[PDB]
């Protein structure tokens, strides 16, 4: 039940949970950005990581940026054996731009528990 | 565990329902009218609390008929188990049309996502 | 874990994860269509599945087509017992069309772990 954490700068911050039985982890900017109105953005992190064996990364939205600032990530899907830097995916839905300070967190780490070995059979229908 | 605990804020709350026994979620519904604007956005009450059983997490995920027809996509989503408040569903309208909701329609689902929730960080100078 | 998949045309492509411990397995359109600025469009994939015991299949977005084109995933909850086509749902967030070719990548499918089985109880306070 290991997560990895790997800082690449003194800018990278650990993911921290928000409180003591938060289901994800905070992600925190490592350089400034602006997110235009109605466009996107790539946060950089400056963190790498390995998820627990069984799940993936997935990077998912914090409600308050998504109400206050019309803030959703995409993307999002990060592999347990991925060591490159972590990117956080930024959309903005709104009218106003979003600016975005190193130390800021903008998203959430969650620890998805998966199948990762399925077996595909082909069938002539699921009926 | 397997236990899905509901707390009913307001007559107009619907309890959510799976129907189909091996459904991957439970329909969530409003519990007041709202209007979400085009190209806009808002928060749909829903008049209920819960609790998601241990090892899991409540996300609000979308219904498939609003993507297509009404170009909604909902936001946010991420429910933790100990929250206590009112859950509300945040809604995207990225299409030309404002998308009217209804007390009593059916605005997405919750599904009881299994995560690691107790993990022990363990901070490396490399991954390798 | 089986993950079972009924091939409706001989345009459809057998789900691919990108590499061998990817999360995901990487859906295939089946039909070229054009998925417009700003707007939201349904690609044919022409399969159907049905995923592990345990599990639901959540369509999930591709970091490049996310990154490169403004792409991001709609809808995306596939039950265990759905047995129609499944359709990928893309919304397009930049100010440019996207077209997609037949066997192109569009999305990937993740074998979420869920509790399917939890029984309601109605409570007065949590
Ligand atoms: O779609 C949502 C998302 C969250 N919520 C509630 C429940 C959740 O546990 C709580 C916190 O969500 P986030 O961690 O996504 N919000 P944020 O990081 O902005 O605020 P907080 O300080 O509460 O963690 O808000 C909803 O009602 N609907
Ligand atoms: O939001 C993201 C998504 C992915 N990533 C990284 C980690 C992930 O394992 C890797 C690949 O993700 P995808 O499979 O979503 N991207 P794509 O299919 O475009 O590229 P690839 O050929 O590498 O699989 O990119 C991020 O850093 N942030
Ligand atoms: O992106 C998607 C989402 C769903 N589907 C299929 C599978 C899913 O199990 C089925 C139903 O989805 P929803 O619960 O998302 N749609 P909704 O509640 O609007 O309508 P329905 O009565 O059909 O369930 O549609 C797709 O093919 N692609
Ligand atoms: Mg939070
Ligand atoms: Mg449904
Ligand atoms: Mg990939």
């Amino acid at each position: 039940k290991v997560l990895k954490i790997q800082l690449r700068s003194a800018s990278a911050t650990v993911p921290t949970k928000g409180s003591a039985t938060a289901a994800g982890y905070d992600i925190y900017a490592s350089q400034d950005i602006t997110i235009p109105a109605m466009g996107q953005g790539m946060v950089s992190t400056d963190i790498s990581f390995t998820v627990p064996v069984g799940t993936y990364g997935r990077i998912a939205p914090r409600s308050g940026l998504a109400v206050k600032n019309g803030i959703q990530t995409g993307a999002g899907v990060v592999d347990r054996d991925y060591t490159g830097e972590v990117k956080v995916v930024l959309f903005n839905h709104s009218q106003r731009d979003f600016a975005i300070k190193k130390g800021d967190r903008v998203a959430q780490l969650i620890l998805e528990k998966i199948v990762d070995d399925a077996q595909i059979v082909v069938v002539d229908s699921l009926e």
